[PDB]
């Protein structure tokens, strides 16, 4: 297996590009999500009360903040466009943002099943 780091080179956005934010969305959330996963497994079990409150606060605020953005954003850019590339990019975007949107809401509920304290 090869294992390399990972870290997003083009941080300034000051384009602000369509493309730009939506991939800068798509990665932070899925991301959280993939770490999420862990903490979510171990809780699953774990059933502990302050892990989960806590994966619940900060799963809330990610998924909120991320299906805001993402909605908007994808409704913006969704309102023209015509091209090869802009096809490309945009078929990605809203793969990768689809697939972690749905494994963000499995989590979610799967956190909110788990009795507490």
């Amino acid at each position: 297996q090869e294992h390399k780091p990972k870290k997003d080179d083009f941080r300034n956005e000051f384009d602000h590009l369509l493309i730009e934010q939506a991939n800068h969305a798509i990665e932070k959330g899925e991301h959280q999500l993939l770490y999420l996963q862990h903490q979510l497994d171990e809780l699953n079990e774990n059933k502990s009360k302050e892990l989960q409150e806590k994966i619940i606060r900060e799963l809330d605020v990610v998924c909120a903040m991320i299906e805001g953005a993402q909605g908007a954003l994808e409704r913006e850019l969704k309102r023209t466009d015509l091209n090869i590339l802009e096809r490309f990019n945009y078929e990605e975007a809203q793969t990768l943002s689809k697939i972690l949107l749905k494994d963000l809401k499995e989590t979610e509920q799967k956190v909110k099943d788990i009795q507490t304290q």
